[PDB]
């Protein structure tokens, strides 16, 4: 029995490539789509909201309030529905209409600001949002360092375990920076020989390049005008990128060869581990992929 | 959770505890099939049909699988035919979620369509079609399949008798193939002699306790292939639940908005159906199953 869906966070499964040749490495992927939420932001919605209960910032009527790309609005929406507590969110009017219509049907009231002013411009309408709220929290997951705890406590453990501490490779896609860096820290507290690498957009190749550009891989990229403060470079072997194309058509590949429906950013994440482990052909690694969503949101696009 | 495929996270699917929203001095426990990685409980029927049916010889690599569906059992045979590298061609009504298509489009299904307000029969009926331009072919047939059932009598009941410590009182389910009813009841009325256990058919469409078909809205429940589907076993229901569309789809987002439960149509209809029991048999300490067959997301 659980008691509520914020039981099943967690402890979601990993799933090894049987059809896709990996060349001689063996691929596992983390499959975050199955949380009750749908992605990996279950658990920092979990974390941020209830580390923030404990501290005394939420009172019953306290007003959340985020900015997000979507699936940490949808987290959050689930767990304050869950709670009984009011949630607000700005997102960009770009990202799929699947994550409105999720976000509603949890109850939670959603802004839109102008996409092609990145998530800079949610950030800018939250300010504004605040001065008619009388009692809020603000998550702030670009900041809050429950973002990567979460996955520190949660996601690297379960991986460690389900491996038997047997994990050589560690690849994930970046828009905070949290599920990378939290995971990947833990990762390499343990096991001091991993190698952990973020992806990003290759048409927004911030860390790879320093600039921004406009791309398709939703959840993916920084566009808040810098890089967030919860991504920590020093844990990158190197920076991986994928073009927005090849994300879809990887996502498409994993749906039709494995069985696996997977998100944009799963596709982009995915495509670089199969090009790393290429690179890297016949060393018999074991490398785990994040899979941050799954693909129902994006029939849409 | 190491698993060899996505075969491997079908079933074991969890029970919730409804806190919320008032269920009038009873306990419900949700039991979640949108778990299962197909996003239904039809993932474990899909499962049984096919596995069943490669150990008895009939499907080899070059089988084309066919089948008639609403859209679940299709996904589910999707995603495992994805897997097992079959062939797969869906038969499905029109008027049916246009997510279903895309989904079982994404795991490379060839999806045919036919004229909804024909129901289930014209699905049947445009199988005849596609057997005759096959060299090999298995047609799983969920609605006269015996391993639709007994995947359920299998494991869904199992799954509640464990979860509960044998501790279950009631058990309400949507129908539509009556499988995923006939089989969990079954194993739970012989294991537990005292449980109450019913079916909810639609009330627009109240075959079974009116004798009559019509339009509804409540998907993936509802008869219409022509008569009662060979898996339902009526001899198991205690009664005959229902339920409008209208109430199915207010309590869909009850469950969402209180519960933090996004669960389909039918898990709303289903859901209404054991609040009314409930509320019928309050204050009694009942422990009530109820089945949510699939996850909301493709009803969006
Ligand atoms: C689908 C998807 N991919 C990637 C990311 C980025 O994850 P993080 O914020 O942990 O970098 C998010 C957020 C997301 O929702
Ligand atoms: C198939 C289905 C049903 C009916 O289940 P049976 O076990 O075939 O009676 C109910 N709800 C949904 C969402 C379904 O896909
Ligand atoms: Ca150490
Ligand atoms: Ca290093
Ligand atoms: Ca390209
Ligand atoms: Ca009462
Ligand atoms: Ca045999
Ligand atoms: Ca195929
Ligand atoms: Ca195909
Ligand atoms: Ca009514």
């Amino acid at each position: 029995l659980a008691n509520s869906v914020i039981d099943l966070i967690g402890n979601t499964p990993l799933v090894k490539i049987n059809n896709i040749d990996t060349f001689g490495n063996e691929i596992y992927v983390k499959l975050e789509g199955s949380n009750p939420g749908r992605s990996t932001k279950d658990r920092i919605a979990l974390k941020m909201i209830e580390e923030a209960e404990k501290e005394g910032l939420i009172d019953k009527d306290t007003v959340i309030i985020e900015a997000t790309s979507g699936n940490t609005g949808i987290g959050l929406a689930m767990i304050c529905a869950v709670k009984n507590y009011k949630l607000k969110i700005v997102m960009p009017d770009t990202m799929s209409i699947e994550r409105i219509q999720l976000m509603r049907a949890y109850g939670t009231e959603v802004i839109l600001t102008d996409g092609s002013l990145g998530m800079k411009a949610c950030l800018e309408k939250l300010e504004e949002l605040k001065k008619n709220e009388k009692k809020y929290f603000v998550p702030n997951q670009f900041t809050n360092v429950n973002n990567p705890k979460a996955h520190y406590e949660t996601t690297a453990e379960e991986i460690l375990k389900d491996l038997n501490n047997k994990v050589d490779v560690f690849i994930c896609g970046t828009g905070t920076g949290g599920s990378f860096s939290g995971t990947a820290k833990k990762l390499k507290e343990k096991l001091p020989n991993i190698k952990t690498f973020p992806v990003e957009p290759a048409s927004s190749p911030l860390l790879s390049k320093g600039y921004i550009g406009p791309h398709k891989i939703q959840g993916m990229g920084m566009s808040i005008g810098g890089i967030p403060a919860v991504y920590d470079g020093s844990l990158a072997d190197d920076i991986l990128v994928c073009e927005d194309d090849d994300a879809f058509e990887m996502m498409r590949e994993l749906s039709f060869k494995e069985g696996i429906l997977g998100g944009i950013s799963t596709g982009a994440t995915f495509k670089a581990a199969l090009d790393y482990s290429k690179e890297n052909a016949d060393k018999g690694l074991k490398i785990v992929v994040l899979s941050t969503d799954s693909g129902e949101k994006y029939l849409s696009n």
